[PDB]
């Protein structure tokens, strides 16, 4: 979503990508995000808008090309949050790629469930709702991906600009959509600044 290089990524897929989080976000903001625990997760007060960021990608990109299902070292995503996803339809459009694993990681929140409670507990942590939470982590605002075409795999990396997943920390801050920020819509309940 503007200005990255022709690097095997298309525009298409980064695209896709970013709108997928800023959509899912703006649900879960909305209070319209069913929540297997039951209702819908809590208002967001001040969601973030993501905005794609080439610089992320590049480095999500060192983790897709080795085709190993594997999360990268901290060290090798300095300050950054990560997802991975994999398909077995390797040869994969790499728009429908990002379509599939943006679900998948959203996915987490009507199936495992997560609750009224949006501190990140080591109790909620390990209970498998990571990419999840990564997602709609509200201080969370770049999002760079790549998806790479493996052997046996469709492999798909996102990384996240402001790392989120902080243990003892709000995903995000509860309350009406846009109540806590100014460049926000209602009807919307993403926060620009
Ligand atoms: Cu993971």
């Amino acid at each position: 979503k503007a200005g990255c290089p022709d690097n095997g990524m298309s525009e298409e897929a980064r695209q896709k990508f970013l709108e997928m989080h800023n959509s899912l976000r703006s649900s879960v903001a909305l209070g319209q995000a069913k929540d297997g625990a039951g209702g819908n997760a809590p208002k967001a007060a001040k969601m973030k808008t993501m905005a794609y960021d080439c610089e992320v990608e590049k480095t999500a990109m060192n983790n897709a090309k080795q085709c190993v299902f594997k999360h990268s070292q901290p060290n090798q995503r300095k300050g950054l949050g990560e997802n991975i996803f994999m398909s077995s339809d390797s040869g994969m459009d790499k728009a429908k790629a990002a379509e599939q694993a943006s679900k998948a990681w959203f996915g987490e929140l009507a199936e495992k469930g997560v609750g009224q409670n949006l501190k990140l507990t080591g109790g909620l942590f390990s209970r498998g709702v990571g990419h999840y939470t990564q997602m709609v982590w509200q201080e969370t605002v770049k999002l760079g991906c790549y998806v790479e075409a493996c052997s046996n795999m469709c492999y798909v990396v996102c990384q996240y600009g402001p790392a989120g997943n902080m243990m003892g920390k709000d995903i995000y801050e509860k309350g009406e959509p846009c109540s806590k920020c100014e460049n926000c819509d209602k009807e919307k309940g993403l926060c620009s600044a």
